[PDB]
């Protein structure tokens, strides 16, 4: 549309084709999400819905605006991206402090949503960007299979398992809030170790890895497991490895945070609000990062 002047590319989502824009009269820079394709009633209130959503760790949804055989979402634009972040922090790793501060304020924007009712169900690096004064904001939330599949997006790009809950490769339909704690935890462990934790390529490879490192789950950790969708009593029984060799060099607290947010049990698994009650973060700060943008 002539209400914004295209700056650059900056990125192609799950549901369309993102630019950084500017407002042809207020002059405000935003980012803008482009999808092509009557818009769902299912969606285009529930989308509606996210403009509602405002808290300092969830990017602002500005606009949604249906025109001309296409749906444009207008966000707040922000810096750059935390996968991005961690990349060029490789050589010497975020410093503990920033990891703390960054998933502290994630915790944050999940106890926020959730207790709203709503989920994001696709966290991972890539949906998390981050500006110069140390904020962390979570980004494209995930639609309620609004957009499911359908085949993929109306566009091409391949999808990412890493932060996959199990419950959710199980074939679990109703899955909770709890999948992004467990995607939260995944990322969390990334940070400090500077490489994925589960780095499936496809999704039983996916959930093998998961297996092969925190042990087969059994009726015993978890009820109810061999009773989902997809499981399979012909799955091989990996034991659960010693959490030490997991995320080194992370100090005891920290294990223990993560080691409760990556419970099998979705019951079990750590709430974000509970979360930001652990000892972990009895020391929290807000560092900034340096950036160069």
């Amino acid at each position: 549309m002539e209400n914004f002047q295209k700056v650059e590319k900056i990125g192609e989502g799950t549901y369309g084709v993102v630019y950084k824009a500017r407002n042809k009269l207020t002059g405000e820079v935003v980012a803008l999400k482009k999808i092509r394709l009557g818009v769902p009633s299912t969606a285009i209130r529930e989308i509606s819905l996210l403009k509602e959503l405002n808290h300092p760790n969830i990017v602002k949804l500005l606009d949604v605006i249906h025109t001309e055989n296409k749906l444009y979402l207008v966000f707040e634009f922000l810096h750059q991206d935390l996968k991005k972040f961690m990349d060029a922090s490789a050589l010497t790793g975020i410093p503990l402090p920033l990891i703390k501060s960054y998933l502290f304020q994630l915790l944050q924007g999940l106890a926020f949503c959730h207790s709203h009712r709503v989920l994001h169900r696709d966290l991972k690096p890539q949906n998390l960007l981050i500006n110069t004064e140390g904020a962390i904001k979570l980004a494209d939330f995930g639609l309620a299979r609004a957009f499911g599949v359908p085949v993929r997006t109306y566009t091409h790009e391949v999808v990412t398992l890493w932060y996959r809950a199990p419950e959710i490769l199980l074939g679990c339909k109703y899955y909770s809030t709890a999948v992004d704690i467990w995607s939260l935890g995944c990322i969390f462990a990334e940070m400090v170790t500077r490489r994925a934790l589960f780095p499936g390529d496809s999704e039983i490879d996916q959930l093998f890895r998961i297996f092969r490192t925190l042990g087969t789950p059994d009726e015993v950790v978890w009820p109810g497991v061999t009773s989902m969708p997809d499981y399979k009593p012909s799955f091989p029984k990996w034991a659960r490895q010693d959490f030490s060799k997991v995320v080194p060099p992370l100090d005891e607290d920290g294990r223990s945070l993560l080691s409760q947010m990556l419970h099998y049990d979705p019951n079990k698994r750590i709430s974000a609000k509970a979360a930001l009650a652990h000892p972990f973060f009895q020391d929290v700060t807000k560092p900034v990062p340096h950036l160069r943008l």
